[PDB]
């Protein structure tokens, strides 16, 4: 009914690519930390399958690792 | 009863004075990435309000993207 | 039965020696953000107290402050 936040570190050689195919699905996420980049994304609970999918098919094998955490709430503002 | 962790999106050019009102209000944030300026802060349940407040008059209009997130646990050593 | 993400803020003299550390007892951490450290590191729920005791030895006296916030859902790619 609500939002996840995504939270996924994997190569840095594939950050270009996941970070082009993210916003091509409408997917605004944070560039974090680098060495293996760091992101994370806020998405809604309809759509985690969906941005893990995106991660999986750009990045890992390459390595990829997710952590999808609950959201109490959320502001634009 | 407890705590939450706030994750926050702003705009860098209220970083400075966010950050600011944060500490006259004994907020105690981390600054975590640029390009937009990413902020996290543990703050307790009664005071979720007061710092999206803060958040709120010293950012966005200017953007800015708020996620409230529950914590199990919290030590300080 | 399942994991939980550690945020854990320390003094940058003693993210040497954590670091150190956590990879001695097999705990993956992603360094995030400097001045003071931030560290993220994924962690299952019967090791959490594990990786408390290890920040604690290795950091604080120093300084610490710890998070243990909830997981949904973990994928490796
Ligand atoms: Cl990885
Ligand atoms: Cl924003
Ligand atoms: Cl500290």
């Amino acid at each position: 009914s609500h939002m996840k936040m995504i939270i996924a570190i994997v190569q840095d050689q594939d950050s270009q690519e996941l970070a082009d195919q993210l916003v091509k699905n409408n997917f605004r996420a944070t560039k974090l930390a680098t060495t293996n980049t760091t992101f994370l994304c806020g998405v809604n609970d309809d759509r985690v399958d969906e941005i893990l999918s995106v991660i999986n098919q750009t990045c890992g094998n390459g390595g990829a690792t997710v952590f999808v955490m609950p959201v109490d709430a959320f502001h634009q503002f």
